[PDB]
């Protein structure tokens, strides 16, 4: 048995190991994305350079979890990761509603992880959570939802022409 | 009675205190204004930015006057403060169109108080707000006046892409 | 509906706008006590600068909860602010007696605030209070009673002597 | 009375005093065992300064725990210290396990004052703690754990070289 | 169809999509080797260094194959990722040896691809290979091939003692 | 046996071992002394960190005796440390005055070990006191002295007052 583990629920460890799939999935999908607004038929850099940062950010998130589990004295266990839900990924609007999905599970993931914590009185994991993913996902999607709102009224107005000062100005 | 007053009228020194309730409500309807553009479903930073220094901008002149009201011997007395007369602002023309409407009202309320000083042979209180309000108020009435003929000349020809490349290109 | 609030509840959306009431307020009262220390027939200087500073510390509180709620995709709504308690606010002890009573009570709306959270099962809430508002005030908590145990020895012994002691060497 | 306590137990005051205690014996602990190895008959520079080091990390919780008590208005109060468990502390595998056990037993005694802190509505004792002292002693643990494989695995091999190489390489 | 593409064979475009396939289950499989060997019973910080700085190695060969893929004008095509093929890696040795095997796999891929590019009379493809990846593969599994000569060599000695003067000494 | 114990008599080596622990005792007993002057019902500053620095410096005295212990090839072997004679240390001039009997304690229990070390004709000893404790023990008395000296001349005065400038323009 572990020599260092303590106060450290197996249903944690799992629940653990079940986040960094999660997250690899998700880094999985951000490349995807970036990508495909790298082909040259669609050809926006900004959007394919938001994306691409956050699959490295996903992939970052990952490995603290993993890091994480060992300093608790769990064992990680690594599952087939899914492809992403799409190959081809629409225009810009398309994609950014598909990272707010995407993130808000992600979210949902880690709360629900939070009160299994709480159930299981672990305040580490708590601590844990609280500290480097909860704020960063409500920034990402506060962040998410301000590009939407932006990418909406340019492209009601003229779609071809409001996706790329989009692209050019914001991003 | 008070040691330093002198040539500084009961009718001017309610007058300040009026004036300081003036600067503080504007600064708080700045606030408001602020925060409106911060929101996930507005979206507009640069706005954000705009109303939010002005907020900062009139608490600095109400700090100013009430420096000047203890400079002469007078009291200050503060009432209770009015929130904003609006919960949410519309668009950027009609935000804009909000402030030069408080602005002028400030404006108004400050050459009152010159008329005032004047009428009190009170060249003291004349040449305080000659040199830290009255020009102040003019320039920013004028960058306000630019600003809404802009906005207004872009959104009647596209009005989200409009207000997105003012935001983008002016603020 | 919102498109990025997710886990934030309608008690907790209007419980923050309360809260920020409460700020501006307390902000309200500290420019009073600033501005009271600053008269010629007062006349503590370091007793005005600690009140004005806190009227600043408290308006940046503000201002953080009401990003938070944007963040969360609540709406930020503003009430009528109510003047300060009193126009005069007497000696040294007197007004940092009326401090101490004015963060407890700042301090008791936080600790409410953070029980409903636990109560709503919403961890950013109560990660986002405990990290930037929790700690601050029994820190200030702590300055203004060692600061009212030294006023008092002062002042028992001379009065007035003691008062200007305290504002040179501490203040 | 206290003028600054406030959502802060007796139970919890008391509970913080016996905390003390356990890191002043901690670091009493730590003490000895750094002292044996610089023993000229046990001769371990390495071991020696990192149990040194150590001593002066548990001092150094206590005194936050001490000033955290004062910041709440509880009541520091000392009791006898007892004498380390052992004179001498065998080999370095004797000396890594006895330290796993003492920082388990501290961790323990932080996790069960958590959970008085929760069943007592103290957000701010549970945020000091995890932001302190609960990722202090899980990642300590962790590193005591990773010494103990790598010792293990060392002294296993040929004992004496072992013990010297870790010694050498390690610390 | 493409405007871009050119000389660039639907046969050649799958393989490219293969290949990343098994660059990001390389870059999967040093993940998982890289965490098991920073658990607390394993505890080898050198060789887990080692396995994750080849995970991103292998995340940056997927990434230029991608942009490669769309420089051509063809389309990146992403599949399901297989997990590794252990959950728990050994000794030193036997990670080293599956590590050499996933390499080989990797450069019998790009030797298989290569020739595929020769068949199709693909150049550009034929200096893609060869500028960035036949000579880093070259370079690594001769890397490895010294390291598991090191390895056999120490652990034949004394197999504690051998694998920790390993990872001190060489990584 | 040790090999490397020369001229070093069982009574020296024991006497060593319990001014080590009237070392930590004092170390102890001003830890108290220090956080009672950080009450907020007390608030003396200067005073806390005279203690808090004499704290520190009763450790280091510790520490010197017992490498000396282990470089003369004796057995550091350690007691229980008793709690400080009182939780609660009334004024300054109090404290001063308990400060003065505690240093006039450790300067005799000096005094009797460099008599100890004379009667057992051991040098090495008799220079190690005189160069690190003797000297210090005669300043730190004589600061200590000084110190009570102006304390008593000004709370004979006002004692509440005096006591606030003995903190803010001594300490």
């Amino acid at each position: 048995s572990s020599q260092i583990r303590q106060n450290y629920s197996t249903e944690v460890e799992a629940a653990v190991n079940r986040l960094v799939n999660l997250y690899l999935r998700a880094s999985y999908t951000y490349l995807s994305l970036g990508f495909y607004f790298d082909r040259d038929d669609v050809a926006l850099e900004g959007v394919c350079h938001f994306f691409r940062e956050l699959a490295e950010e996903k992939m970052e998130g990952a490995e603290r979890l993993l890091k994480m589990q060992n300093q608790r004295g769990g064992r990680a266990l690594f599952q087939d990761l899914q492809k992403p839900s799409q190959d081809e990924w629409g225009t810009t609007p398309d994609a950014m509603k598909a990272a707010i999905v995407l993130e808000k599970s992600l979210n949902q993931a880690l709360l629900d992880l939070h009160a299994l914590g709480s159930a299981q009185a672990d305040p580490h994991l708590c601590d844990f959570l609280e500290s480097h993913f909860l704020d960063e996902e409500v920034k990402l999607i506060k962040k998410m939802g301000d590009h939407l709102t932006n990418i909406q009224r340019l492209v009601g107005s003229q779609a071809g022409l409001g996706e790329y000062l989009f692209e050019r100005l914001t991003l």
